[PDB]
DNA sequence: CACAGTGCTACAGACTGGAACAAAAACCCTGCAG
DNA sequence: CACAGTGGTAGTACTCCACTGTCTGGCTGTACAAAAACCCTGCAG
């Protein structure tokens, strides 16, 4: 039987019906060479028919895969954290043993690439941008944006890779054209019409990140510090035909998740230094301040339509927030981003304030600070601009950070532990000798019951794990006084009474009750602070402290959430990040940049995330 | 346009070309519709096909694939350091798109290993050593071997595992079976007789390991330095029935690679203080200094054969 | 990648003096030449002019430190 | 003279196509053989 | 009131190993008509 020879046997036999198939070819179809065959032995197989090769005929060829589908392998890849090598590896192997191979080869997942990176999809800007070119092919671009490398001005020693800022935005919002159509078909709105009234908001951050190590490689040298600047789309929305405030269509379910956050440009550069953080963000700022003005346009659903974009800067942590915004940092006397209230104004009323600070007035102030046109001294000219000694370079929204937050009050009860577990409201000084005493007993203690180790710096979760009401039971049990144990006990439950309110993604929905009475709890929690506590709160106070018992109400009120735009999505990707530099990216440092920016951009895509679940 | 029309027009757009298959058939090979349908494809599709015309054509009744035996499954996943859950995702996706599911499920797996791990295959001494305990089935064991937590004494902050020795020696003499069968062929000395005289060459090594990050946890306190001892058998030679000091067999030809270092002991003790360290480390010396004497017996290759160390 | 010759170069450039730029590249060249005895494998078969040489090269960078770095290896080895 | 990778790019071998050839595998078929 | 994990164990839920008859859906030889959609041509502005 011819199924026993080998393929190059068999050349005598089929020579008349290749003279049929080409002579048929020609009256009918022009040279079709798949459906003259294909629809003939599909249904030869079923002339003596059992279904199960007919299942097994039919998913063959079109749809889908057979085997799985390129970009089912691309997701399976990616959302799996498998190295490229690692891939192949997998492949020769599921193919050379039994197979009939299922993942597709290495170079047909690269060409599957092409169409979800930027660069691709062609779109238009209405009005024409300022300042900017209009080509819409640009893929990977290097930071330094053209520096004159000749030795003779400042050095081009940092590297840098970088998406061109529209041209990621309208893949990354092409990419959710499946949920924004999905969003359009529940709502059960006109599709041909209100096309042209779209409203997209997003939230972008930036962070440092400290001790990456450097490669030996080729040169230039370069500092240890990395500096990743991301961006994230948070709703969209439509607006025509009229008032309507709010018609939502997408939001994101999970703001903070690492799923949901896009990496935009990559550098290696220190953040204290500003002359080269600001060289490199320049033309990132340029394109956002020409992009806020004029309006998208862009083919998705079959028609051509128009979008406008609002962006809100909160992911930054204080001490960027204070640099982008030439304030003094951070100890300083002037202690809140948004008020200008001193030290001492904030340590006597804890709980009355107005936010004022924007970006607008603070140019004007460093206007007011460099004119200079009453001739005063420099002491009271600070007063008089109220900490304003540097031009802003970058507009950032007025909010508090979530994490940071939450941070800063778990060490400033931790402290307030420690002073309590011995005594320092009698003997007011102290030796370093009994601090040292009194935090290795507190910190004993607190491994005993609570299951803590001690930290060298608080991180998140043990600040999640500290203020709790059963630590604070567990520390009520060292303090002897029985009267400072109800003190700092009530304390703990007003702190965790006003906490949902700001943690929560949307506190006007899911903890109503405690935001109604944010005004009222944080007026005890500042009464009892001044009246018990004043031994260490006579004068000074911390800045989230301040944030967080004077600004809260009004923060929320002015947007309606404050967890949901924490910097919890950057820093959860510096993870991914560090994990990308290690295993997916080439050893050099010339292309690793490139590489991570191209893996961190598939990871976080939604299109290849709808396989994950494949309807469960 | 042929893309999706029903049955009963591609009938009559493609009679003429069925009754000349079947008429080809008939003149040339009896008439049997299926294997001339089946290789219409071959030729037609190969003047041009990219390597997927062979697989989706070789994808016949025959193979076939229901999918790969689980310990080839098992291997992938242990060599392309992929996580449980993270290829446990992998087998949900490859089976509800198109499956036909190929990746076995993780329960099948964790039975699958059961005898690569030690103390799984039987094995005896001889004479019986010194101070081991003949049981042949003990996995992993705490290092602490029966500290007396009270507290009074000198507390145990340590958290430890090991295999015993001789169980994990067997274990890894008894995976290298196909290579020592495989030198005995080529070779071409007799596989059943001379098989009294192995000799096995082990090398050993013993290191510490800095700044391992502690967790919360629950209890007791632990440094963060963690010693990881190890072994890795370099050598494996026959010398029976004599006149030769040795003849070998097996030799590792990557010594110094990670893949050939096998783990023993693990602990989270620091390097410097001495009183862990040896408090933990002395039963493994005591079985090493009782084993060099002593002669094993193994069932391998289908006989039983007597090794020494 | 210190230890090559190719790199005693690079710094051979830097030492003014001629008859230590001379010196420490003849002690460069004769630790290049004894070194694989003892890194590689199984010396007796991939190098065996470098074994059977290594006795009196090693006298000879030993005479050589004597000689030319007395006045860091008196009594510090 | 550690060693298993780290991805992108480059070019090596595996394919067709008729022309035509040889060697071989093995049926069957004739010669010369008792 | 982050969030996607990390592997093992207990529990539920289901989907199957064998015996059995019965049932429907869909294959095959031409004949027979109803719809499909251009294209012709026919008669009219
Ligand atoms: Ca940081
Ligand atoms: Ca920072
Ligand atoms: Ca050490
Ligand atoms: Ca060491
Ligand atoms: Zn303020």
């Amino acid at each position: 039987h011819l199924l026993s020879l080998t393929r190059r046997a068999q050349k005598h036999r089929l020579r008349d019906l290749k003279n049929q198939v080409k002579t048929f070819a020609e009256k009918e179809e022009g040279g079709d060479v798949k459906s003259v065959c294909l629809t003939l032995f599909l249904l030869a197989l079923r002339a003596g028919n059992e279904h199960k090769q007919a299942d097994e005929l039919e998913a063959m060829m079109q749809g889908r895969g057979f085997g799985l589908h390129p970009a089912v392998c691309l997701a399976i890849r990616v959302n799996t954290f498998l190295s490229c090598s690692q891939y192949h590896k997998m492949y020769r192997t599921v193919k050379a043993t039994s197979g009939r191979q299922i993942f597709q080869p290495l170079h047909t997942l690269r060409n599957a690439e092409k169409e979800l990176l930027p660069g691709f999809h062609q779109f238009e800007w209405q009005p024409a941008l300022k300042n900017v070119s209009t080509s819409w092919d640009v893929g990977i671009i290097d930071g330094l944006s053209g520096w004159t490398v000749s030795v003779d001005d400042v050095p081009a020693d940092t590297i840098s890779r970088r998406f061109r800022y529209d041209v990621a935005l309208v893949s990354a919002l092409k990419d959710l054209e499946e949920d924004i159509m999905e969003g359009l078909r529940e709502r059960a709105l006109d599709d041909s019409m209100c096309t042209s009234g779209f409203t997209v908001v997003v939230k972008e951050s930036c962070d440092g990140m400290g001790d990456v190590s450097e490669k030996h490689g080729s040169g230039p040298a370069v500092p240890e510090k990395a500096v990743r600047f991301s961006f994230t789309i948070m709703s969209i929305s439509i607006r025509l035909e009229g008032e309507d405030d709010g018609i939502t269509i997408f939001q994101e379910q999970k703001p903070n998740s690492e799923l949901s956050c896009r990496p935009l440009c990559l550098m290696f550069v220190d953040e204290s230094d500003h002359e080269t953080l600001t060289a490199i963000l320049g033309p990132v700022v340029a394109e956002r301040k020409a992009m806020m003005e004029s309006r998208l346009i862009i083919s998705v659903g079959g028609l051509l339509r128009s979008f406008r974009f609002f962006f809100r800067g909160t992911g930054y942590d204080e001490k960027m927030v204070r640099e982008m915004e030439g304030l003094e940092a951070s100890g300083s006397t002037y202690i809140c981003t948004l008020c200008d209230s001193t030290r001492a104004e904030a340590s006597q009323n804890m709980v009355l304030h107005s936010i004022t600070r924007s970006h607008d007035e603070n140019l004007e102030r460093y206007e007011i600070w460099r004119k200079n046109p009453f001739s005063e001294s420099a002491d009271e000219l600070r007063d008089r601009v109220k900490g304003v000694s540097a031009k802003p370079f970058m507009e950032t929204q007025p909010t508090l950070d979530a994490l940071h937050c939450d941070i800063g009050n778990a060490t400033e009860f931790y402290k307030i532990f420690q002073d309590e577990i011995g005594e320092v409201y009698q003997k007011p000084n102290p030796s370093r000798e009994e601090r040292r005493r009194w935090r290795s007993t507190l910190d004993k203690q607190l491994r005993k019951k609570m299951k803590l180790k001690p930290v060298m710096r608080m991180n998140g979760n043990y600040a999640r794990r500290l203020m709790t009401r059963e630590a604070v039971e567990a520390v009520c049990e060292l303090v002897p006084s029985e009267e400072r144990r109800e003190a700092l006990l009530k304390l703990m439950d007003l702190y965790l009474q006003m906490k949902p309110v700001w943690r929560s993604t949307c506190p006007s929905r899911d903890c109503p009750d405690q935001l109604c009475q944010y005004s009222y709890n944080s007026q005890q929690f500042a009464d009892l602070l001044s009246s018990m506590f004043k031994y260490r709160y006579d004068g000074k106070i911390t800045n989230y402290l301040h944030k967080t018992l004077a600004h809260v109400p009004e923060i929320v009120e002015r947007d309606g959430s404050i967890g949901a735009w924490a910097s919890e999505g950057n820093e959860s990707g510096n993870k991914l990040f560090r994990r990308f530099r290690k295993m997916n990216a080439r050893q050099s440092k010339t292309f690793e940049l490139e590489d991570i920016l191209k893996h961190h951009w598939l990871y976080t895509s939604k299109y290849l995330q709808k396989f994950m679940e494949a309807h469960k």
